[PDB]
């Protein structure tokens, strides 16, 4: 039972790719102090990545091919997802993706814990415009991620008789120059609503660049699919305040799974990994991954699969499953609102999990 | 009634994109030596990018923001529809995608009036599995669309059991020496079908190089979804014979739709530009904009798009129709192999036109 971890130590996402690196190996931590997985330890490889797709396809290339690794966890960015998918669809090798993401994907070698667009975009966008208004301006990092994420926004606004002033892009590695003309922008198109698309590091100088050129009173909340406690972690309470999030969790949820994962973060993560929604993602596919081979009794991928789809685990944000159809997962969707003192503030939840539909088509959404 | 199109005079895939802007100005004519619509006739617009993406997207933003263009046939190559896209949906303006391509995308302003992997790929493994062998050998062009392409025929051949032993691209401005070593891996790679992603001018150089490496006796016979009459009409018949294609038409189908468009299009297309799948679908396509113009008595891309899902064109493959749930086509299937003397020598046929399903899940898919 070897499984191999793809998360960044270093890099534009190292601080996000950390936290997702520590749930998982908390959830094989416990796997493990549960007699492991035929009373065999499940043993985990790291390697740090940086968050450049070339090292993470290198790195999944020698975890595979020369550690004999069949099963991972890992990847956040996109085109890093993209560049190792070739690999593990070669290999016959399974990856799990903690992360929310713009959709449009299938591949039966990778199984997606984080949201497509109809299970965080499409909730947000209603709740957007029905409690904040109709003009919203987009800034994203420059890579696919934002690009596609933004294609699909575009359509969901329209929608809804929203309108998109402007779309602006900085590079994942930004200077202060392209922070400040991007603000400036922001600035001057007068929205109602800034739509984030922004990753890793630039988040929080983003987010504090456009509290300050904003200054005293009103400047529009930053909505986000990806900003999360660990990016939060990083700026001034005045300057996070206010800003819209959409996961499927939060490590402030009120029920007694969230406190379990939570009171058991705090007693195994390292001081500098933060808790968050895909902390949680990582954790409960690891469990599953565990679970399906206690199940399947082996550690062969193809024994794992079929068990894959048919365990449901009472994940920290709610239920959760994989659906066979497409490989994504049914996810809570919650919009939280973050503190004056950086918590953050669950404000709507969905109903139920969302079923995931990745080939988002707008008009055959449910509409919130 | 202005009309913008989006079709290459040179570079890589300039004959086969001639062989599209010829198909779609002689749907044009017809609509016009019919009245026009509205008693006003129907006006084009051409600019030459050159299959630069970056040429597409400013010639769509000169078309569109200068010339008031808001419908537009155009692009080929995948990258350079995904160029435009962003410009047609802030315009609010609507494409007519002509081409056969990868799948995973949709966009409200833009009709897909070539097959997805459901509608090509998908009957092809089962042809050439069922036919020919197992062991196939993927070469393509160094872009979005053959990657993608051979992603999903990954999965495909999996599913029925196949091997896939190589995976090679090559630039789309080939050097020989590039040619030379890929055809040397395609060589000792001793698969049974070749399949080939490869576009523009390097797919008769690359046929040719493939028989010329094997001389005398068998060599496995090259694939494509891409190479038609125009590719064809670049290589010497022994070199062309035996290869295959799928495409939803070819010159030579029996039945009097296909005729009639055929001594039509020999009595408009100029020497240079010839008959094939490309200009057959850039021609129902035009038609189907002009006929719901008619019906809708407009040219208002809301009057224009309501009536598009309507209307069904008897098109010289069969009948068409575009779909309302993502804008793709209902289109006919057709396995041909060359003639010795290079006449497409259809082998199969669709006992119906496929739906289309842009998302390709292989398990979900019929199996042929």
């Amino acid at each position: 039972p070897l499984i191999g971890l793809l998360f960044s130590e270093t890099g534009v996402t190292a601080d996000i790719e950390r936290s997702q690196r520590y749930g998982a190996l908390l959830a094989v931590e416990q796997l493990n102090r549960e007699g492991g997985v035929g009373g065999r330890p499940i043993e985990t490889l790291s390697q740090d990545p940086g968050g450049d797709p070339d090292r993470y396809r290198l790195c999944a290339e020698d975890f595979i091919r020369n550690r004999g690794v069949r099963f991972l966890v890992g990847c956040y960015m996109s085109h890093t997802r993209k560049a190792v998918m070739p690999v593990v669809e070669r290999a016959d090798a399974l990856l799990c993706y903690p992360t929310p993401y713009e959709g449009f994907e299938y591949s039966p070698n990778i199984v997606y814990g984080g949201p497509a667009p109809n299970q965080n975009s499409a909730p947000l966008a209603a709740y957007l415009i029905r409690h904040y208004g109709e003009r919203v301006v987009f800034i994203g990092s420059d890579y696919i991620y934002p690009r596609e994420s933004n294609h699909v926004m575009r359509h969901l606004y329209r929608q809804h008789g929203g309108t998109v002033l402007e779309e602006i892009y900085i590079p994942l590695y930004p200077s202060d120059d392209d922070l400040q003309r991007a603000v400036e922008r922001i600035y001057q198109a007068r929205a109602d609503v800034v739509f984030s698309t922004v990753v890793g590091t630039g988040t929080a100088e983003l987010y504090r660049a456009i509290a300050r050129r904003y200054g005293d009173g009103r400047r529009p909340p930053i909505a986000s699919l990806t900003t999360s406690e660990a990016e939060v972690a990083k700026m001034e309470s005045d300057v996070a305040e206010g800003q819209v999030v959409v996961a499927p969790y939060f490590s402030s949820i009120d029920t007694p799974a969230s406190r379990a994962f939570v009171q058991a973060c705090h007693g195994f993560f390292p001081e500098n990994a933060t808790i968050t929604a895909w902390a949680e993602a990582a954790y409960w596919q690891t469990l599953l991954l565990g679970r399906a081979a206690q199940a399947a009794g082996n550690w062969r991928v193809e024994d794992v699969q079929r068990h894959l789809y048919d365990i449901d685990i009472d994940a920290p944000q709610g239920p959760v499953r994989v659906e066979r159809q497409n490989n994504h997962s049914r996810l809570s969707s919650r919009i939280a609102e973050i503190d004056a003192r950086g918590v953050f503030q669950v404000r709507w939840q969905s109903p139920e999990p969302i079923r995931p539909d990745p080939y988002v088509v707008v008009h055959n959404l449910d509409d919130w």
